[PDB]
DNA sequence: CCGACAGCGCATCAGC
DNA sequence: GCTGATGCGC
DNA sequence: GTCGG
């Protein structure tokens, strides 16, 4: 919005650092900078102004000054005209092709979707599914479709065993008008820290032809593809990414809190937890002893139990953007 | 000045 | 056959 | 690239 030109530039530099440079911490630095700028309530007018924000340092302030004076960044222009950097960058858009495989393909003259399709033999199973659904995976999911997807998953899970608990987390649980994918957290009273559960559920979703493809799957984590059924004369829906994570029941609501997010919120809640003598991670909340030693995990029967320990007013998922 | 920067489940590969 | 390292997505 | 110890 106010600073969309700047945040595009920084996101473009981030993707380059990750995909071409293979410099994951510079990618994250650029993303962190773009996220604080996108949240700033003023149209930035200088590099110096931007450097006041956390995560923006000298180099990005100089890039902002150049962008503001000229409307472009020379570094980006050279990157965009570099065929190797652009080909590597494009290929990483396939799910399962990362910076390493992208660079490898491009070294041997494999640079286009068409090249991938003629070189299907050289792709692993995840990359093959990424290629198959290349356009669909980059489409967003309207909330009304997420709602329909929730009803299918929740119902079929219930048909396998009435005592499963399944929760759709991610941006959907925070009320987003659209989501990138579907995140399902699953548990069962029979699965604890100290004790086919996932397979049964996946198989059922396949039998009703909801789940169409499998990227990866083990005893606790399923990553795959699903699609809503359409009516006879309608256009078919896009295929969608869906993950299902089976979490032990004594860690479930810590799981739910973590996978709901958002990232900033989790961070701010973990910061506050320490301040009160507790430490939270994706699995547990533990009390901190006088010297700093983490104690045993506390009992957590609900998401609100976690806020109670750290004497926090319960935040509705709708309000967990920060 | 310089090391940290999140880290885990699953797939795949190198090595034994 | 197995283990441990690494790519990958998140 | 940015931060902080
Ligand atoms: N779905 C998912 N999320 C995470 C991270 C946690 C922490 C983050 O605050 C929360 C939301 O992350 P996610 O990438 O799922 O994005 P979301 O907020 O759902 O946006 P979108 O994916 O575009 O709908 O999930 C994972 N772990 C590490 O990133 C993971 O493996 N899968
Ligand atoms: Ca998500
Ligand atoms: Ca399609
Ligand atoms: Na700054
Ligand atoms: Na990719
Ligand atoms: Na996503
Ligand atoms: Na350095």
């Amino acid at each position: 919005t106010l600073n969309g030109g700047i945040t595009d530039m920084l996101t473009e530099l981030a993707n380059f650092e990750k995909n071409v440079s293979q410099a994951i911490h510079k990618y994250n630095a650029y993303r962190k900078a773009a996220s604080v700028i996108a949240k700033y309530p003023h149209k930035i007018k200088s590099g110096a102004e931007a450097k006041k924000l956390p995560g923006v340092g000298t180099k990005i302030a100089e890039k902002i000054d150049e962008f503001l004076a000229t409307g472009k960044l020379r570094k980006l222009e050279k990157i965009r005209q570099d065929d190797t950097s652009s080909s590597i960058n494009f290929l990483t858009r396939v799910s399962g092709i990362g910076p390493s495989a992208a660079r490898k393909f491009v070294d041997e003259g494999i640079k286009t979707l068409e090249d991938l399709r003629k070189n299907e033999d050289k792709l692993n199973h995840h990359q093959r599914i990424g290629l198959k659904y290349f356009g669909d995976f980059e489409k967003r999911i309207p909330r009304e479709e997420m709602l329909q997807m929730q009803d299918i998953v929740l119902n079929e899970v219930k048909k396998v065993d009435s005592e499963y608990i399944a929760t759709v987390c991610g941006s959907f649980r925070r009320g987003a008008e659209s989501s990138g994918d579907m995140d399902v957290l699953l548990t069962h009273p029979s699965f604890t820290s100290e004790s086919k559960l996932l397979h049964q559920v996946v198989e059922q979703l396949q039998k009703v032809h909801f789940i169409t493809d499998t990227l990866s799957k083990g005893e606790t984590k399923f990553m795959g593809v699903c699609q809503l059924p359409s009516k006879n004369d309608e256009k078919e829906y896009p295929h969608r990414r869906i993950d299902i994570r089976l979490i032990p029941k004594d860690q479930y609501y810590c799981g739910v809190l973590y996978f709901t997010g958002s990232d900033i919120f989790n961070k701010n809640m973990r910061a506050h937890a320490l301040e009160k003598g507790f430490t939270i991670n994706e699995y547990t909340i533990r009390p901190l002893g006088v010297t700093g030693v983490a104690g045993e995990p506390l009992p957590v029967d609900s998401e609100k139990d976690i806020f109670d320990y750290i004497q926090w007013k319960y935040r509705e998922p709708k309000d967990r953007s920060e």
